[PDB]
């Protein structure tokens, strides 16, 4: 879509740090410890992570916001791929998702 302004960037940035800043969002904030997760890198193809969002962002990485939805929807993809659906990892992203939407859709 279309491509993103430096006035965009700014909101990006936003969204972004609302998400590091909300509760759930701790097991999102870096990228996945092998130690913390079993064979995690031999299940999840494409991991993904908020400080590599960021610093994506940093270096205007991002053309369009496709791009950093898509992102954005692999860190809860992966979540819900690799966990269970009765896992408390899962839980968060279901909550960190609805979050996102909500702030997605205030962001223009
Ligand atoms: C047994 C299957 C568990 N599945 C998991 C586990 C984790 C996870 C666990 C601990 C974690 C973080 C982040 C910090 N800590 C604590 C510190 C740990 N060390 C010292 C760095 C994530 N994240 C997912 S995830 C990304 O939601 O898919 N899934």
């Amino acid at each position: 879509l279309t491509p993103l302004t430096e006035k965009d960037y700014e909101g990006l940035k936003r969204v972004l740090r609302s998400l590091q800043a909300h509760k759930m969002a701790w097991p999102f904030l870096e990228p996945v410890d092998p130690n913390d997760a079993p064979d995690y890198y031999g299940v999840i193809k494409e991991p993904m992570d908020l400080a590599t969002m960021e610093e994506r962002v940093q270096r205007r990485y991002y053309e369009k916001l496709t791009e950093f939805v898509a992102d954005m929807t692999k860190i809860f993809d992966n979540c819900r791929y690799y966990n269970p659906s009765d896992s408390p990892f899962y839980q968060c992203a279901e909550v960190l998702e609805s979050f996102f939407v909500q702030k997605l859709k205030g962001f223009k």
